[PDB]
């Protein structure tokens, strides 16, 4: 935020003063010339990383195979890159020695600008005009960049939600030219794309777009995508996209597992689901489902009720404040343990939640023994 582009210019400066070649590259330099504050802020230089770990007390070395260093410096993390490309294989970084080697195979044109310590761009492949004129534009052959990552075509349909562009007519005509190469793309790199889709603004042209570059053809499930995405407004959490993907179509989650979602992520988007079946809330809805459940359910089908409060005001939150237990009714039936406790700890769970039984266990020992003898 406030700290991240002084402390890069910092390491900027220090990997200078021991001779090297530094600069602000990529998203930076977009987001300062769009007048916004950046939320990463990367350095490429001529150090190789060990020459960049000498230089500075904390360093993470994660990326160091591909040519990165994560620097620790006054409360933020700056990535620290050698020149370098990369390529990707349909199942190897190069590094290089020059900046503009660097450049000249990144993504689009508004990523592949450089800013010296001086505030000076460098600009050979006309971000600047693209960044005006808001245009996604591929660096140099379209069709190569892609062919070196399939991610970018995706990538080009997030910027252009993100930022609010257009997408270059060459670029667009090359994806869908090249669509069909998706398909060697990691699922989770591919979900990670769509999750930025889904809570970015104007997403509803990124959705257009993604059918009109041919990739809803052929990303997994690709036609699943293609629904009436107008009513659609996020909440922030990725989740609500395609739990109003699949609502719209009356899918059910097994239709979109290929994404490999977490077992959490799934859970969400199928009680949710199972909500919008159902066509009575009762107590016991609000006691059993969770409040980030209900509430996604009631976002899809439209209603704006006080979720929170009616679940605040049950008798009681959760089984943990039941007032017996399987063993009391192992006691006060005089049977052996079984599964039918189960059953009967569900019955005395409902009454409670209800507000019939109070949540007592002599009472509900007057109970039990009434019904079950």
């Amino acid at each position: 935020d406030d700290d991240k582009m002084n402390t890069a210019i910092k390491v900027i400066h220090t990997l200078k003063a021991a001779g090297f070649e530094a600069y602000i590259v990529g998203g930076a330099v977009r987001d300062l010339l769009l007048g916004k504050t950046p939320h990463d802020v990367d350095v490429a230089s001529s150090a190789l990383p060990q020459q960049v770990k000498v230089l500075f007390d904390r360093t993470v070395d994660t990326g160091i195979d591909h040519g990165t260093v994560l620097v620790l410096l006054d409360g933020e993390g700056i990535e620290v890159t050698t020149f370098r490309t990369e390529s990707s294989y349909s199942d190897s970084v190069e590094f290089v020695l020059s900046l503009e080697e660097d450049l000249r195979r990144r993504d689009f044109t508004i990523n592949a600008m450089a800013m010296t310590e001086d505030l000076k761009i460098i600009d050979p492949f006309g971000g600047k005009e693209d960044l005006k004129n808001k245009v996604i534009r591929a660096v140099g052959d379209p069709d190569e960049r892609f062919e070196e990552d399939a991610l970018r075509m995706l990538r080009a349909i997030r910027f252009s939600g993100q930022l609010d562009f257009i997408i270059d007519m060459k670029t667009l005509l090359s994806i869908r030219r090249h669509a069909r190469l998706i398909r060697f793309i990691a699922v989770e790199r591919l979900k990670s794309e769509i999750d930025k889709i889904f809570v970015n603004p104007s997403m509803q042209k990124s959705m257009a777009y993604l059918k009109d570059s041919v990739l809803t053809r052929f990303l997994p499930v690709g036609g699943l995508f293609e629904v009436d995405w107008i009513t659609y407004h996020t909440d922030g959490n990725p989740t609500y996209g395609w739990l109003y993907l699949l609502h719209q179509q009356k899918r059910q989650f097994t239709d979109i597992k290929d994404y490999r979602f977490s077992n959490e992520e799934k859970r969400l988007i199928e009680k949710s689901l199972e909500l919008t079946a159902l066509n009575t809330w009762d107590q016991w809805t609000f006691y059993k489902y969770t409040l980030k459940q209900l509430e996604m359910a009631s976002r899809v089908t439209g209603k704006k009720k006080d979720l929170a409060a009616i679940k605040r005001q049950l008798p009681i939150q959760s089984r943990s404040e039941l007032a017996v237990d399987g063993w009391d009714l192992i006691e006060w039936s005089g049977a052996k343990s079984g599964p039918w406790l189960k059953v009967w700890i569900e019955k005395i769970e409902r009454l409670i939640v209800y507000g019939i039984l109070k949540n007592d266990k002599e009472l509900i020992k007057d109970w039990f023994e009434d019904e079950y003898h």
